[PDB]
Parts: structure tokens; sequence; C-alpha cells
């Protein structure tokens, strides 16, 4: 199972800058990301003016709650009308279980609950910041590959890792088991707070069934001939 | 904090205003957490407070440092007092939020006191070391993101009452510990697995209590919220 659009990254401040830069890509369907920063401005309003724009919506919150808050939160996000939505792994079974039910129950009779996938460990985080920091022994990869195996237990439809854990990943779960992975970027882009990185190109080698690109997209010279570059690499071309 | 911090944990701004209103004029510490947050959006904390409210924004922000660092600036706009992040996000992280705060907080107002979410209150030792594959103990593994916490210039954590004693042994006697996880004697223990009563809160050193079901599912809330409030004062 993999997604052929790169998940663009709205990483903006307002729904002002989001739509100005949503501009040029006005006749092209669209699969965007609204995380923290863009939610906690505008508020669900947002998630509304992009669905209205007929925009496939990931809405990157990483919910890590108690199960019953969690279970009532995204009650609340199923309601919105999102495709994919997410929570951390390192919350527990309990709690990825309660985030499925809740979205579930919320969820309106006549059209389908929104996939719901785990975070394992951020691609900003190394080996090294995972063991002193964090305090888990057991190697990174290891790690993803348990954090993901929870995931699949507790009933989710996949997880967010870094294209370097998703073979790993594949060898301990079924094969239509979604690996969202970000921390993508071009040959001659900058890496960022970034660890574990890859190209659309190697993404689509090691089986990455999505693809979720900010910076290399956003923050360059020309968006268009970006998205055009990323998504060329990502096909196979 | 002598005021209990009440976790509004309701589906709409309504249903919340219409909890708040038995109360009248006195002086509260609410909780706005994910369910609030994500159905109403930022209009909720703007609406509370008008009414004088004292806020806590429950949003445990857990990503990659810029992500962190820019919603922080977003939330630092709202003007609330008490805000937090999940430890388990490392200290670039949890040290990016703080810059966040501090940058987006207008000039004449004061910064958001920023905290970290330790374990959550939910989580057994158990829990702990098969799922999060954390072989230190819980109480340990608390006393480090604590540490984590501190040294990256944070101005507390959230953990329960239990551990408290443990990480005033580590840290300064002016971090704060703001404990969830708060059952009165006869009440239903729900998800929550480190209980304790608001007395056994005050006597094992806790800075500030959140109160949710003890409350917001009582036959009077009002009733509900004193027994909290004078079992917690003295
Ligand atoms: O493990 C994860 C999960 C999510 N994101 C998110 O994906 C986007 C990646 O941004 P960029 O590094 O491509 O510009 C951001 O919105 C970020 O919050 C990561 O970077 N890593
Ligand atoms: O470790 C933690 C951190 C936060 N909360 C929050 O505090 C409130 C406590 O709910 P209740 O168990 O008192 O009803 C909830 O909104 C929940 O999200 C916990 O319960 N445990």
């Amino acid at each position: 199972m993999k997604n052929n659009l790169p998940i663009i990254a709205l990483d903006f401040a307002s729904a002002e800058e989001t739509l100005a830069f949503l501009a040029p890509f006005q006749q092209e369907p669209l699969f965007v990301k609204v995380g923290m920063e863009l939610f906690y401005q505008e508020g669900p309003s947002i998630v509304k003016q992009l669905k209205e724009r007929n925009c496939e919506l990931f809405l990157d919150l990483k919910l890590h709650d108690i199960p019953t808050t969690v279970n009532k939160a995204m009650k609340r996000l199923a309601s919105l009308g999102v495709d994919l939505v997410n929570v951390h792994a390192a919350g527990g079974k309990k709690m990825m279980q309660a985030a499925l039910e809740g979205l579930e129950e919320g969820t309106p009779a006549g059209k389908k609950r929104p996939s719901l996938i785990a975070v394992t460990q951020l691609t900003s985080t190394s080996e090294q910041i995972m063991k002193d920091e964090l305090l888990i022994e057991k190697s990174l990869i290891d790690t993803v590959v348990h954090y993901s195996k929870q995931a699949e237990e507790s009933g989710l439809d996949g997880v967010v890792c870094s294209v370097h854990e998703a073979k790993a990943i594949y060898q301990a779960v079924s094969p239509s088991f979604l690996t969202v992975t970000p921390g993508i970027r071009m040959s001659e882009d900058a890496a960022n707070d970034q660890v574990r990185v890859a190209t659309p190109a190697i993404a689509r080698e090691k089986g990455s069934s999505a693809i979720v690109v900010g910076r290399s997209i956003t923050k360059a010279e020309d968006p268009v001939k970006a998205y055009k570059a990323v998504r060329l690499e990502w096909e196979g071309i």
C-alpha cells in the first residue's frame, strides 16, 4: 500500500501564509499536512478550509496523553473529517487502542474512519539521544520495530518512522502496514534538526508508503519546481 | 498553588461554560486539554481568560525541535499561565520549547510557566518496561526526565504524587511538581494507575494538583471542588 502524492508539511504561522503558498498549486491534486504550528494558531477552521479546497489531509497532532483523553480527543478529530491522524507509540497499547475506539465512535455513518498511525521514534532523535535522555537501552531500529509491532497489535494502520527503518519494520509487520516517512530532503538540501534523512528516491527504494516533505518545498526559491522535482524522484523518473 | 487545577474535559465550549456557571465569580485554576482545544481551538482559551481564570494549556507537545519551537510561539500569544511538553522528546526539544515560549510572549506580559511530562500517571512500571522499552525503574526514569527538564531551563514537571519526594532529592526546591491521578477515597481509579488523595498530595510535597472526574462526574461539582480544596489546603 503506497501513496503517490508527497505529503506537503504546511508549517506556517497562519492560514494566510498557508493559502499564499498554496496559490500556485490551485489546479493540482494535493495531500497536505497540518501540524501543531498551524493548528494551534487557527484551530479546526484551517482543517475545514483545506477540506473545502478538496485537499487530502494529514492532521499531525501526535496525541500523547492518558487513554481516556486520547479517546475523547480522537472523537473530536473524527468529527472534523480528516484522512490521516496520529499518536505516539510511547503512550502504550491501551492508549493506541483507545485512540482507535475514539475515531470509530466519533465518525458519522456513511464516511470512513480516519486512518490512524503511530509515531515510533521522531526523525530528529538520534540513538545517542534515545539512550542517554530517554533511557531506552535497546537499539533505535529495534525500538522502532517493537513500537511498530505494538501499533499493529493495537489495531493501527501504520507508523511514522524514518526511511532507514522501513525495511526492518516490514520483517515484523504485514505488507499493507503504512510507513509514513518524514526527514525527507533533496541531495543539495540541509538536514536541519533531522538526523535520519533520505531523498525521495531513497524513500521509494527502501519501501516507504508515503513521504512527508516540508522545508525542501516550502523554503525553496521555487516551491513549484521543488514539488515537481520531489514527485519525479518519488514516482521513478 | 492553593487552587486545585480543574480538568475541563468537555466536548464543547457550551458544556464547559455550563459546568463553570454554578461556581459564579470564585477564583479558579482551570486546565484546557486536547479534547476542548481540538474542538474549539484558541477561542476557548480567549473566553476563559475573560472570566479571569488562571489557565493551564495541557497539549503535551511532543514533536521535532523546530516544530515545537514554532508551535510554542503560537501558544504564547494566548496569554496562558502554565503550558507543557513531553520530556520523552529530549533536551534539545525542551530547550527549543522554552525559546519559542519566551520569544512569542509579548513584552510586559509574564512568560507562561513551562513544565515537562515525565511518565503519565496512567502508565505502570510493567507497561513502561514491556511497551516503552525503558529498563530502568519508573521512579528512576521520572527523576532522570525531571533532571533533563531542569538542565533545559524548565520550571517543573508533571508526575505522580509518589515520585515527588524522589524528584526533590535531585532537583532545586523551587522546581514545580504538577500532579494528576487525583481521586477522593471512594472514587473509581478509571485509567489512572499511580493514584493519591488531595491530602496525600499535600503531604508528599506536590506543588499543584490536577483534578478531573472526582469533580466533573460528581452529583454536585461545586461541593466536590470544595471538598477537594479543603483537603488540599488543610
Ligand atoms: O518523526 C517525525 C514526525 C513528524 N515530523 C513532521 O514532519 C514535518 C517535517 O518537516 P521538514 O523537516 O521536512 O521541513 C514537520 O511538520 C514535523 O513536525 C517529523 O519531522 N518527524
Ligand atoms: O500524567 C498525566 C498528565 C496529565 N493528565 C491529565 O490530567 C487530567 C486528569 O484526569 P482525571 O483522571 O482526574 O479525571 C486529564 O485531562 C489528563 O489529560 C493525567 O491524567 N496524567
